[PDB]
């Protein structure tokens, strides 16, 4: 039995995104750039795809922009965007929970003489919001939170952040690194009053290589990629057609189908916590305050790299620092996490194999 | 929110007994046992703790002994009053209800010789008075009785049972369960007219590791722990003289307070019953006869376990032989979880509980 439990990591592309996709890979193949019935043909189907996601997120078509993944749309933002303040403004706030794509890049732009500044988070994940109004001065032109974590599944308060930040300064604009919402817990820009936004399209059953984000209209930006002059000279390269339409569909249908998919993980995932406790597990998720598919659990007398490669043994699949770290998590806790990250399509007779296995696992050592 | 709802297994020290602690670990630090001055300034903070026990508890320092926490005090009360009473007596009366610490004693004295009976309780938890009476004869040199259920909250009818067993023969003595009752129902040996009572601080906001012993002037008793001759040469080894300076403000806190905590406790009590019995829950804790602050409920078709692990994962914590002794059906007693507030517990605290539980319960 192949029990897929990393979700968090990456997703299965579901059935109907893929047969749309494959229309443009064998058929309507032509270049969205091109002047031709083909060309005009795939630009067509590009652009219902932008608007299918923009109806979706809540924003304008001309909002909405396609990179590679995730990591390229945060890279972009956050070089660029300090790159029009050169000069002007200096001090840049984020937290020591974001995801590396995050992290590794603020780490850059401190080597070019910005000041990245961290807001620290609590026990249970979240950020700390009296501190956050303090760290946040007039030479703070961008403040860079994520809307929830994708190794425990904490939400951030994303409304309080940005109002938080707002008063203390109305000119600074805000990046929100919202890969792990879609499909999981509801998003909207449409009233959020945020500048930048950054998905990625295969944590939720769309294809890999197909990022999409958000640039509120007005606010700064600039080329990470110069060239032909796609995505309205603000990215260029040939746009990815089959990947994009899917990565459209996929949103689309992930959203559509939310409010049974969460109540369902939120019900597999009840099952699986009971069950690990009652074997020895430590939960590290907060549960009132986390993604309904995500379970972090931890056996302090096993390496969670062991128990990891063990479970894939049986044919179970799931994954095993800073974020702990940054929560306070003893070593000993930290040192035998594992991640369970619940699907729309993981069932409850999956679960019952998963703490059947485990149980022997933990029996054998 | 973390809501900690398990204040009858252990307590937050309170930051007031705190700061008198660290006191002694790094200023303060000489050995009580000691002829020089930081032995006799140590030794003198040790004396007024003991006199601030006796001064709450209403009676006489002398009668005030620190050990390492209550079941200390009971094996040592237990065991030794049998001793003295080898080859003369051999019976021994308590009830099925009693914490493991009493239970176990006894179960150990039985083998070594002693006869142990138990004098059953009513379906609220209350021990019976009646067959109590019968229980007690000429044989019977010791009954102990705990002040308080720690599992359901039921409070004993110990004024009664001293003086049913005073009746029935003038001669046997009795040892008080006492651990429930501070900060919670006040609670005296003035008048009580018993011969033993065991505490344990960490109960009442008091450090963990210091039990608190009552033993009346002239009634039998020996060490558990011979040694050194501390405490009078009852139980020897170095006092923790941080933990008993901290132990006895912690206890004349916890009862200086007694009137608002309890009022505040039954307070946040009855809307949790209200709002748990709104969701099918079974009150297994008696309402007119219980500690303000215990409450166990039960679901029908829920593990106790199941409800404890969900309710810890939304940082609710819940704890799950006395419900039996109580006649409480298996189905039942597999499901319930104990609910033990404190002094500063809140209403905002109940709302989280009972939303959050709600929830937990569309999952299961
Ligand atoms: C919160 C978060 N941000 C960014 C990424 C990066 O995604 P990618 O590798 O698709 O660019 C991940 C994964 C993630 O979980
Ligand atoms: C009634 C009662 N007696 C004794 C004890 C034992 O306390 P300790 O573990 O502090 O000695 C407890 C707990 C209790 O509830």
């Amino acid at each position: 039995m192949r029990v897929y439990f990393d979700n968090n990591a990456t997703t299965r592309v579901d059935d109907r995104v893929l047969e749309e996709m494959i229309v443009f890979y064998r058929e309507k193949y032509g270049n969205p750039n091109s002047a031709h019935g083909m060309g005009i043909e795939a630009n067509l189907h590009m652009e219902k795809a932008r608007e299918k996601v923009a109806k979706v997120l809540g924003v304008s078509p001309s909002e909405i922009f396609f990179t590679s993944c995730a990591t390229e749309s945060i890279n972009w933002i956050l070089k660029t965007v300090a790159e029009t303040f050169e000069k002007r403004k200096r001090t840049i706030i984020t937290t020591p929970i974001e995801h590396k794509a995050v992290l590794e890049t603020m780490k850059y732009l401190s080597m070019k003489g910005f000041k990245v500044k961290y807001v620290p988070v609590d026990s249970r994940g979240v950020v700390k919001l009296e501190e956050l109004e303090k760290l946040v001065d007039e030479d703070t032109f961008l403040v860079s939170i994520m809307a929830a974590n994708n190794e425990v599944g904490t939400i951030q308060p994303v409304e309080d952040v940005t109002r938080i930040v707002k008063k203390k300064n109305k000119e600074t604009l805000v990046h929100v690194d919202a890969v792990q919402t879609i499909g999981k817990i509801p998003f909207s820009l449409e009233k959020l009053e945020v500048d930048y936004a950054s998905f990625s399209a295969h944590k939720f059953h769309g294809p890999k290589g197909v990022g999409i984000t958000y640039i509120r209209k007005g606010v700064p930006i600039r080329p990470l990629i110069h060239g032909g002059g796609q995505e309205r000279g603000l990215r260029s390269g040939t746009q990815n057609v089959p990947g994009i339409v899917g990565a459209a569909r996929a949103m689309e249908i992930a959203v559509e189908e939310l409010s049974e998919a969460a109540k369902h993980m939120e019900k597999l995932r009840s099952k699986l916590v009971s069950g690990l406790m009652n074997l020895g597990a430590h939960i590290i998720t907060p549960l009132e305050i986390s993604l309904p598919n995500t379970l972090s659990v931890s056996f302090p007398n096993i390496r969670g790299s062991t128990l990891q490669n063990l479970l894939s043994g049986y044919g179970i699949y799931v994954s095993t620092r800073h974020v702990l770290d940054a929560m306070g998590v003893d070593r000993r806790i930290a040192q035998g996490a594992i991640r369970i990250s619940l699907c729309k399509y993981n069932t409850e007779e999956e679960v019952d194999y998963f703490l059947k296995k485990i149980e022997e696992i933990l029996s054998f050592l």
